[PDB]
């Protein structure tokens, strides 16, 4: 008899079905940051990695596996075939084309659509009940694309949206005030990136309205120039990209935070990208970041934030731009 | 009055001395894996990053800072000047030279020595009471170098040594037996890399000696070829390097495990590289991996593993090789 | 419209089926220690508490609920009706009768049987696929009882058995050696309590056999009297009971450790009580503690520990005693 | 040579100085709930327990020690002599007299003063640099007493105050709205207990003011009777006490949350009891709960919450009552 059979008496042939499985698609810096963050928060009993570059994929998988002693996620697998993703509760999509210099936004989105036309039906085939969390940029449009291709109901297709931007906002707020960002409250909503909307009316510490204490907050008459905070939020990513080449750690952490609300059914509120038609005067199928209640069924509820006519106007303009692109897309 | 002063009443101007500070030197893939692993285990109240490449350094720092909302380490700093490292309890060195094409080993090692002649006195100046953890390769030699340059007592200079190799060994063992590596015990000792020694006599599950059940275990007559496991331990790292270009996650996790024993004064036993002269038959000032008890004073105690004459012979040969290299070095 | 409906837009009416639910039966000190340990390790998305004393039950539930802000288990429920336990993955039984003055052991055990005849079919009705973890004393016998009543296969009925005794053993060993118990290995097997068997041959640090270094280890000629360690393992529990009235924290922590292996499918090895007929020379349907691999299907595999004829004799004597009691029982 | 000395080579005689030590005074249900919560959050490298009932104290200590394998706090000690508390960073006081039926508030406070006159100088003697966290009831007065006796500056004497009441408020808010309490914001301030002040103006989700959406919020004209939420907060403890005899778990969790901000220097904002003279028109040395920034030096800063004249009036009346008692105290 083998050493194993001398040492160990087997009771069960186990038809291994994963109970809390997560898949990350794309093993670039973003995908791997998501993976390590997920592994270190014990959110999954099985982690699957998928990418088209087989050697890099295998290398990342093995590197993680070699750290198993220090983790509590007993199964880490990878493959270019989507059968490795079967029965995932949550599938995180980070794959996508990188925008070349002089490439139009439309062209970039169409390249990503061509990628998603392959990824999404494969994901859906093997995990028809999963939640989709889209991290790939441009996230609002790509969440829309994932939604269109998957045929999933809207509660189950979520874009990372302005979750990280809101985290950055709160970090900068905390630095200005000398308070941990957990205790600084403020929301960045709408379209991820330059057009996002900082909701000044909601910024507070301990329930104290900053806008109330300082009525010129976020305006051009503001002597403390709080507008810059938002400008910094918008530009931070660029700066990080200018400095180290890309951004990864912060995105990975924010994505793991989302994953945690979903996998643990927390019903926390996160600013994520969701199908917003019928709100704020928006009449098209577009996805924008609003505060959403996240749980085991994805987005169950939305918070209705009261906005100024100017803030609503920004949202509508974003919706118009997004739709102007989306209607050109070939599925 | 400013918004801050309308919102916040200050009681104290605080000369904040960090109480649980860790420094990582080198922000390549290894250093950043160490940093993220440390941040996600809440081991430090302040993390300092140091490197000579300033833009990359700043970018990595900012990327981590942007995730502050999701972390419990309130201060992350960086700089090329070592004054940012002041008052660290633990300093982790991952920096080192990369071997150029056609450069001899002695030359490469000498370049690392010259680098350490700058790094180490700077580290010691600002944190004279710290523990030094050397991760840079070749790790046994560079740990010797750090020890010589720092003038620290030997309990406070630790090389990562065979900690990860032992973790890999336990992973592979776990895969062969169908058991989590936490419950599979086995030690890889001696010189990190090709010359390491798998201590077959200690391999066990639930205290059951595998060698006793299978006396040919690890020999050439072993029909199950357990030798291959050790071979894979040695080679897997090369494989990962061939597949993805480098290794990072597993080393980061194992280093964070070491850091955890040190920062929490756990007195767990880890196979790390220590100045082993006067034990195990070793007669030169060399560092080799043995099981060490790690706590807040670094290595306070060593486990004396009973070895066969053949295992002892391998350790002595490693010591002779290491000393043969070290005596060529100029300090 | 209500405030909620002005604030929140609902997308979904959710039939929420909990995905990682745990039930604790009995809210005495042991049950509540288990509950708090489970809540602080984030093992469950729903925790159900059950007991016959309704006011105490409700109070404990509310007290836990009031700490929800500090926890990551979004649903805590309680009730005397077992419908609150529906769809549990793991059900932990701590309930049992207390021996009255002048009541025989057989009588006490029979009362526990009669209690289990109510509890177990109710548990099974609402969670037919759960794992049962029996903590109630006398644990080997009551685990047998739960197994008989439930009709579950043996992989799914687990007694806490000698898990805590082994933890205590490793603590005492750690105290003697100056090493954390995580790095001190030793197994207490067989019948929980006075008759348990310390397996001296497996006691080790870093794979170094203590028995090999010290052949008299655990015998009567042992000048260091390591036997006393086992004695203390047996007696410490009495001592704690004499000192504070009962024991709770350590058992709660050890049970949460078991739960963690089960809920996360870890396949770690734990010394738990399992139906051991056909192994270790045992010929009756009795439960004894051996090292078991624990995962999502309960006990999937057992480690076959090499024992001396004397150790085997002790196990057989325990089996005969247990069967001698069990055959008097009426189901 | 002993087995230990054969197995282990000692490098260091360690003058053991704790780096992150916490003391809990009082091992009643509250003290032990604090202790288990602290142990499970890895906030201390050493935990000291102190109480006057020696057998109960020893029993609790041993019970915790037996769970060491499952914890990462390597030293747990206890004693009636305060020398066991030496060099604590944080000392949590839960000891105190229990109010008898018909005992006046003044008489109860004086009994507690007599207890504190023994406890506090002993604590201060052995840990002159510690932060004091007073949990004993009535907490506002006893924090004042601890402050007077210790001679500590006010940043270093903190009362648990309305931290738990605010947590309960947020729990109830979450239940009314279907949102996790982490995402529900609301503050209970002032005097702990019936006279506490729910700050309706600050209640919000995602920065959306509930008071703005529902102007009658918290008034007698409120058709949804949100006032009841506060009444429930006030009464919850009584109910829990009526049901199970006392309250423990929630307090333990909230206290551990405070301890975490202090031990990790987080600078989070918590509603804790602090010396409030010179604010809200208060002219006496009284302690009330306001939002405080908590870190390694205790309370470094206060948030200035804008209150209505009615809310201020409630605070002033509380201050008057507290002072009316405090001026009768004999030190």
């Amino acid at each position: 008899a083998t050493l194993k059979d001398q040492l160990i008496y087997n009771l069960l042939k186990e038809e291994q079905t994963p109970q809390n499985k997560i898949t990350v698609v794309g093993v670039g810096a973003v995908g791997m940051a998501c993976a390590i963050s997920i592994l270190m928060k014990d959110l999954a009993d099985e982690l699957a990695l998928v990418d088209v570059i087989e050697d890099k994929l295998k290398g990342e998988m093995m590197d993680l596996q070699h750290g198993s002693l220090f983790l509590r996620t007993p199964k880490i697998v990878s493959g270019k075939d989507y059968n490795v993703t079967a029965n995932s509760k949550l599938v995180i999509i980070t794959a996508g084309a990188r925008q070349q210099e002089g490439e139009s936004r439309l062209n970039l989105v169409q390249r990503n659509v061509n990628i998603f036309k392959f990824i999404i039906p494969n994901v859906v085939k093997y995990s028809p009940n999963c939640k989709l969390l889209i991290v790939s940029n441009p996230v609002d449009i790509l969440t829309y694309v994932a939604w269109k291709i998957s045929g999933f109901p809207k509660n189950r297709v979520i874009g990372s949206g302005c979750n990280l931007d809101s985290a950055r906002f709160r970090y900068l707020m905390g630095e200005r005030l000398g308070v941990h960002p957990l205790s600084c409250h403020g929301w960045v909503l709408g379209e991820h990136g330059d057009s996002s909307v900082p909701v000044w009316s909601g910024m507070n510490v301990a329930g104290v309205s900053l806008k109330t204490l300082h009525p010129d907050l976020g305006t051009d008459k503001d002597k403390e120039q709080w507008k810059e905070v938002h400008k910094q939020v918008v530009e931070s990513a660029y700066e990080v990209i200018k400095l180290k080449g890309y951004t990864s750690w912060a995105i990975g952490l924010s994505v793991a935070d989302l994953a945690e609300s979903i996998m643990k059914n927390l019903r926390r509120v996160h600013p994520v990208s969701t199908m917003i038609k019928g709100l704020y005067g928006i009449k098209d199928d577009v996805f924008l970041s609003v505060p959403c209640i996240l749980g085991q069924n994805g987005i169950s509820d939305l918070v209705k934030v009261t906005l100024t006519s100017e803030e609503e106007a920004r949202l509508k303009k974003s919706a118009d731009t997004l739709w102007g692109i989306q209607k050109e897309l070939q599925f």
